């Protein structure tokens, strides 16, 4: 379709998280609702462009092709919606956006399947990694863009849309530690104790959404490695130690385990999608954890770095740029 061609090369327009906190308002909601309406088809055209650029033999996979078709169908609906003139139009478009986000929450699982099935025809190792990095960061971009606007209409304490005004890293880490320990206890009959130190009283404006993927994943990796390396003494395992470092530039979360480390022979593969030694949105398994967490961290001005002490344990450093 030529309508997709019109915006496929159009640069994305992003608001700065700082500017989104600055705007803290029906007259301003109308301005941002029109913005969403104009921006969302551009993000979808950018995804269609990705599918159009895939090698023909990969793009021809029925599962990959079906996802390509889903995006084309969604683009038609977003562009078919008439322009927003008042708050009544602004609210009917929110409903359409909510519906389409919900109907396609599961697309990453389908893409991962299609790309697995096409593995024999993938001669370039970097091609799948680059496609999936772009897919996961753009899908997070779409999610944050749409969910933030929907949340601006709601009156949640300590939030301006999806931006928490006083996020505590210790609190969000504890929420996920409890969840991970509960599941780890179900699987092994025990879970390592998690100690949290450093800047335990830090609070600052932050978007928790990416941490809700990264933290349970990095905690699972640390707890699982700890249990897998201490199966001979499963009720006496070393603690996972998490350090919080907060400065004016970034937030650092170091997760240190005594789970034996990442072997030298696996080191150059742990950041690949589908690489695993274990027996809605991106998957929390199938070797998607580390590369998704890194793509997320890099997309938000930070990084995800690993330090392996083979025979002892691993230190994982999650760095995320502050909003200020
Ligand atoms: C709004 C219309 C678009 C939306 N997208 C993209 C989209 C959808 C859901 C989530 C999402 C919503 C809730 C929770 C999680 C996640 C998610 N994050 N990463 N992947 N899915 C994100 C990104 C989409 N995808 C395929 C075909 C058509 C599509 O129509
Ligand atoms: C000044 C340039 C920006 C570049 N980025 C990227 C960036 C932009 C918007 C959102 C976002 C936040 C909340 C809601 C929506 C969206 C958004 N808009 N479009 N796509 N995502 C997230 C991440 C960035 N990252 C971290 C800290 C500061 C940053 O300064
Ligand atoms: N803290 C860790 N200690 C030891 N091995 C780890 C650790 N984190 C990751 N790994 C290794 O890296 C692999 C890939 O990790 P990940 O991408 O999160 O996917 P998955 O959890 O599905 O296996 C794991 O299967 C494991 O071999």
């Amino acid at each position: 379709q030529s309508a997709i061609d019109v915006v496929a090369e159009k640069p994305s327009v992003r608001l700065t998280p700082t500017m989104m906190l600055y705007s803290g308002d029906g007259s301003h909601l109308l301005k941002s609702g029109r913005y969403l309406q104009q921006e969302l088809p551009v993000r979808i055209a950018h995804r269609i462009k990705g599918f159009r650029s895939l090698p023909f033999i990969i793009g021809c996979n029925p599962t990959i092709l079906h996802v390509h078709e889903l995006y084309i169908r969604a683009f038609q609906k977003l562009t078919d919606f008439p322009p927003i003139k008042d708050q009544a139009d602004e609210a009917q478009y929110c409903q359409l956006v909510r519906q389409l986000l919900d109907d396609h929450k599961d697309v990453v699982t389908l893409l991962a399947e299609g790309l697995r099935e096409s593995r024999k025809h993938i001669e370039d190792e970097k091609l799948v990694r680059y496609f999936l990095d772009k897919t996961l960061t753009s899908r997070l971009g779409i999610r944050m863009l749409a969910t933030h606007h929907l949340a601006l209409h709601e009156d949640k304490p300590d939030f301006v849309g999806i931006i928490c005004t006083r996020l505590s890293p210790k609190k969000i880490i504890e929420k996920w530690v409890d969840f991970a320990r509960r599941l780890c206890e179900h699987k092994y009959g025990n879970a390592p104790r998690v100690r949290i130190n450093g800047h335990v009283a830090a609070r600052f404006p932050f978007i928790p959404m990416p941490l809700d993927y990264i933290l349970p994943e990095l905690l699972k990796n640390a707890m699982r490695a700890t249990m897998e390396s201490h199966l001979d003494t499963p009720y006496n395992v070393p603690d996972v130690v998490i350090t919080i470092a907060n400065n004016d530039v970034d937030l650092i979360i170091r997760i240190s385990d005594r789970g034996g480390g990442i072997a030298h022979k696996d080191l150059d593969r742990v950041m690949d999608y589908h690489f695993t030694t274990a027996e809605s949105g991106p998957m929390h398994g199938f070797g998607f954890g580390l590369p998704t967490s890194r793509a997320y961290a890099e997309y938000l001005g930070g990084s995800l770095q690993l330090q392996s002490l083979q025979g002892i344990g691993t230190d994982v450093y999650l760095r995320l740029r502050h909003i200020d």
